[PDB]
């Protein structure tokens, strides 16, 4: 059974970056929608591969890739966004940063142009290659996972589906970018980082 | 050489149904953006297509495909919807649709459904089958058109994109839906269908 | 647990059709293939639904539509053809035949465009929709099934991946088409056709 | 405008390990198709481009992508071939692969598990990152080009669609793969190397 994680902050403890209105909707209407329905589609699914039926287990996977990535996704999301965030991160985090992407100023244009370049709804993600050993960012539609369909570890993730910034920035989506980076936990992308190193 | 097409009505015209920013800002600044783009993208094309160099045909595929199914796609939207629209279509296309249907409640279920049932960014779309001769209700994602990407010819499409309705009803995907009923301009999408009886 | 099919004629049966050496690669060797991996496949995946694991119940999901999907087509497959087999169906499958594609030829010359033109491996398949009461045609990629990625119900349905022809035909897959009319045993596609209408 | 290349040794050139009846199927019929169709493709699009009918622009991108991707692969396969090929690479190559992957072995290892992983038709690429400056090992389906879809400059790829191993390995794409080493011209690999490090 899979749950709602409860804020770390209050709704509008983001403003002026990120405004209560959507942090409300964002959470409350849309991740809540996401775990419900990955919710009722394990269960469906189980059954279904109890009876042996096969059909009905690949009828059942866009759902199960759309919602449990939704729960996902909104889930790192949260954690990556701080009250006390923004900045830049700092040891072996932004060592790495400054080895992958040349500084961390090149990784934030790369990080602005792959989520501002995503086509209809998608993520922006900073992962982690365990494979190569090094930082890679990928750009995801719709709620597909990272660490899912790609096997990258994520670490920091960017929502660009409309509903995350349009009340408030319109479509001028590059508002929201430079607006995100001044609420960014780097102490949690570095945790994340940590826990790949081991 | 593609023009961003006039609106046939005023940006306030549609209230309360849809209201006057989204018609704004869904013009001006959404379709205008495919449109330009589109430019772009023919033109490149063009010298790709000139030189014999097919990596760069094949790159600029998304981008042709976003901007130019974009473009196709708001226009015939604009006209589908009317200050005068609403109600239940009548003569022929009411035929039309019973048969294909049951009934237009039926009808307007299955669309509706098709609607809102889009993961992420996209399109339903009531469209005719010229081989079958028949109506068939399609979606589509993120800009694709009906016609170039299924063969059905384009009847009546409803935006579901976020930026379609989120300003007015947030996430109630439905509400925006039971609304946009009492905009359809059925004299429009008969002389659609009147013209693939052609 | 999922099982090979006995095949219900001898390997050089179906000759000068197709012959013994492909059936007996097809079957025994890539069909074969194809149930093993779904069996692993499912209760790795059993074991990550257990654990609550999203990420690797998405992980699994390429593998599964792949190894379901083959088990699946390949077994329609073996019966819908016949050592007996050929000529023209009878009875209500040829009416609903005459009433969708206007005749029987007309039905052959559009199963064999389908199957001739996947790009790649794929199967022609022709189906049952029972959402409108009608016989439909439909092209799959890969081992994708047409009723869990499509919803129609499978009633005939060709391979076109090279290895169900290339050893005999090479690379002209309309001699295999033209071949594969002689074997198909309409009995089965009518018993298949007569459960949906149940 | 486009011309299938002469191939650079005669069919019968890469025996025992390649058999010559695949070398000319492959070549004068399997490719030779591509560069045909695209040809055909090419000049449709050009009418299509020179009317600003993004429909049908957009309807062609699959025939386009299909077919010119087919004639840019299978001519970087046919420069990667030699009667004098196999062994190991040598210099500033083998170093770039020692670095990126520890042994030539693990390379081998990671590039045949990439190949004989495809599902379906397809190509496994060892390509050249130019913005990381760094070897990587990809895979494309049915015919997408490596650059044209990934933008990674192709160094290396193998064919692993069923009609260039099925006459004579039949489904045990393995022995396929761990015979293709033993032709692979890795002269022409370091020249591609060479050339974006240019
Ligand atoms: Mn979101
Ligand atoms: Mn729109
Ligand atoms: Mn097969
Ligand atoms: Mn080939």
């Amino acid at each position: 059974k899979h749950s709602l994680p409860d804020l770390p902050y209050d709704y509008g403890a983001l403003e002026p970056h990120i405004n209560a209105q959507i942090m409300q909707l964002h959470h409350s209407k849309h991740h809540a929608a996401y775990v419900n329905n990955l919710n009722v589609t394990e269960e469906k699914y189980q059954e279904a591969l109890a009876k042996g039926d096969v059909t009905a287990q690949i009828a059942l996977q866009p759902a199960l890739k759309f919602n449990g990535g939704g729960h996902i996704n909104h889930s790192i999301f949260w954690t990556n966004l701080s009250p006390n965030g923004g900045g830049e991160p700092k040891g072996e985090l932004l060592e790495a940063i400054k080895r992958d992407f040349g500084s961390f100023d090149k990784f934030k244009e790369k990080l602005t142009a792959a989520s501002v370049g995503v086509q209809g709804s998608g993520w922006g993600w900073l992962g982690f290659n365990k494979e190569r050993g090094h930082l890679q960012i990928a750009a995801c539609p719709n709620q597909d996972p990272l660490q899912g369909t790609t096997g990258l570890i994520p670490l920091l993730g960017i929502d660009v589906w409309e509903h995350a910034y349009y009340l408030q920035y319109k479509n001028v989506r590059p508002d929201y970018l430079k607006a995100i980076w001044n609420v960014i936990n780097w102490e949690n992308v570095t945790e994340r980082y940590m826990a790949c190193k081991k």
